[PDB]
């Protein structure tokens, strides 16, 4: 279980998104898998003080990827995805990104 | 910058389902920068790869160097990690995290 490609793109700054694809390079047993996100950072706000971001994971249109749908607006600021990817094989692979919303 | 000395439930412990989650630092919290998560890793019944979040809320101690958590949900039987952020007046984050089973 690796990671193709995001959408938002890895270290990107784009208009806020309506959801987050993430696309892996084999078939996701989803039940197994998870994704997180939280804003970092946010003018007008502390360094110190990442906010959770509430959001919903479903599985994709494609069967090696998952969308994350946030829950909440997603403001100007910074923020980084967490997931958490499983294959058939059940063996659980992690990773993270950051993107800008402008 | 801060140091855990103590939890309640104490880590690697198997308790009771706890009211409340106490974190003790070795130092003042700087509560706003400092935070935790609640996490079931493991039920009975349930897959061994689905951890599945717990939500909950952080409130400042009535001691300054600690901090409590509280769920929002219940505890059913099963294995819990506690994942904490702690800063202190240095203004830098330490985090840690430790397991506990309620029975």
């Amino acid at each position: 279980p690796e990671l193709k490609s995001s959408v938002p793109q890895a270290d990107s700054a784009v208009a806020a998104p309506e959801k987050i694809q993430l696309n892996f390079s084999e078939n996701l047993t989803v039940k197994f898998s998870g994704a997180k996100l939280t804003m970092t950072g946010m003018k007008g706000m502390s360094s110190h003080s990442p906010m959770p971001v509430a959001a919903k994971v479903a599985p994709g249109a494609d069967p090696k990827s998952m969308v994350i749908i946030p829950r909440e607006p997603l403001p100007a600021g910074t923020y980084r995805v967490d997931w958490r990817a499983v294959s058939s094989d059940t063996h659980p692979i992690t990773g993270n990104y950051t993107f800008t919303v402008k």
